[PDB]
């Protein structure tokens, strides 16, 4: 799993994120050399680490993004503890370890004049021919900066592996037979967005059990099962920058506190914590209890009638996890906004920046 050929090229980047600018250059470099070593640099709290893409995560995403290439290897250049001399020691250590042959024609592709200048001073006498080539990376670096500043605006250019991280997430929460499913569908269809289904609905249909028949192990199953489903939408190739999620672990954790014995709830507690902590939410739409009884079709037999009891615990728990600043309650139909959906789609506009057409003048 090392790089073959004589003419090999070295390409640098912080890749925060990798985008079609880098890629278009990287593939050009691959057509001119027998092989290419991508070198990701980073240090704690760097520009990428401050948006949640530390060097390690960026390196793994790169390996995944180029898992397909016979002649492209991804390598890590750890710039912690730096003083150019030791930096170059590591860089040529990378080259030596990740190459197969001797008598190489190595071409560095560098974008800053300081780097090329300090690199030319330090070619070691190891049988290789070294050249440093300058590249105008202004447009690539500006693009990566624009992407971090507003990912939704430059979404199509973000490499798909990195899109996993930059997605806005809207989660709809509320007791059943309150309209969530109609709401999630219409919100997501408004902006050509993907959406998830309430997993408890699908679990209860596939396993043919009612709300009162759920035991602890069923809740356990619904936690990881709803998360997988939401994670599947977050990472969908249909995602354009915003996804909508029909409930999450908090919802399930509200039902579980309300209906499980204390001991059985105490036992799901670690899985609840781990799952809820892994949930990135940007906007939380809460549908409050109302005397409506929507019933899109399927009836949660028991998760009705005590809607206020559910809504109080739900708000209790949303506070417990410090999420209230992301929360918007759709308290309409007797409050203002025209409909529950008008309020919601406008909140989607406030929190994600997407344009929404008005119906009237
Ligand atoms: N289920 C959810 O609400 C939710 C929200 C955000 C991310 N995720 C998942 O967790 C991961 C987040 O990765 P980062 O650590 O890069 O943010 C993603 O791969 C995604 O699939 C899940
Ligand atoms: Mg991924
Ligand atoms: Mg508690």
């Amino acid at each position: 799993s090392k790089l073959s050929g004589k003419n090999i090229g070295i390409y640098f980047g912080t890749f925060a994120p990798l985008h079609t600018g880098h890629q278009q250059q990287i593939y050009k470099c691959a057509s001119l050399n027998d092989g290419v070593l991508l070198v990701v640099s980073g240090y704690d709290n760097d520009r990428g680490a401050q948006i949640g893409l530390p060097l390690e995560k960026r390196f793994r995403y790169l390996r995944e993004a180029f898992n397909d290439e016979e002649n492209i290897k991804v390598s890590m250049l750890n710039e912690n503890d730096l003083g150019w001399d030791e930096w170059a020691n590591r860089l040529f250590e990378l080259i030596h370890h990740n190459t197969l042959e001797n008598d190489l024609s190595v071409t560095f592709y560098v974008g800053e004049l300081e780097y090329a200048a300090e690199l030319k001073k330090r070619f070691p006498a190891d049988g290789n021919q070294y050249a440093v080539e300058i590249a105008d990376r202004h447009d690539i670096s500006l693009s990566a900066t624009q992407i971090r500043e507003n990912p939704q605006e430059h979404w199509t250019h973000i490499n798909r592996v990195f899109r996993r991280h930059f997605s806005k997430v809207v989660t709809v929460m509320g007791s059943a037979s309150t309209g969530k499913t109609t709401l999630v569908r219409r919100l997501a269809r408004s902006i050509n967005a993907p959406f998830s289904e309430e997993y408890a609905r699908e679990y209860e249909e596939a396993f043919n059990i009612d709300d009162d028949e759920l035991k602890m192990d069923d809740y356990a199953r619904m936690i990881t099962g709803q998360y997988d489903a939401n994670s599947r939408e977050v990472n969908s190739p249909a995602n354009q920058g915003i996804v909508f999620l029909d409930t999450d672990a908090i919802v399930t954790r509200v039902y579980a506190k309300l209906y499980l014995p204390k001991e059985d709830f105490e036992q799901l507690e670690p899985l609840f914590r781990k799952t809820i902590a892994d949930e990135r939410m940007d906007l939380i739409l809460v549908i409050p209890p109302i005397t409506e009884y929507i019933d899109d079709g399927f009836r949660h037999m028991e998760w009705e009638e005590s809607r206020h009891e559910f809504h109080e615990e739900l708000m209790r728990q949303l506070a417990e996890f410090g999420l209230l600043d992301k929360v918007v309650i759709l308290d309409d139909e007797g409050d203002g906004y025209l409909t529950r959906y008008h309020h919601a789609i406008d909140a989607v506009h406030e929190y994600t920046g997407v344009k929404i057409e008005r119906l009237s003048y």
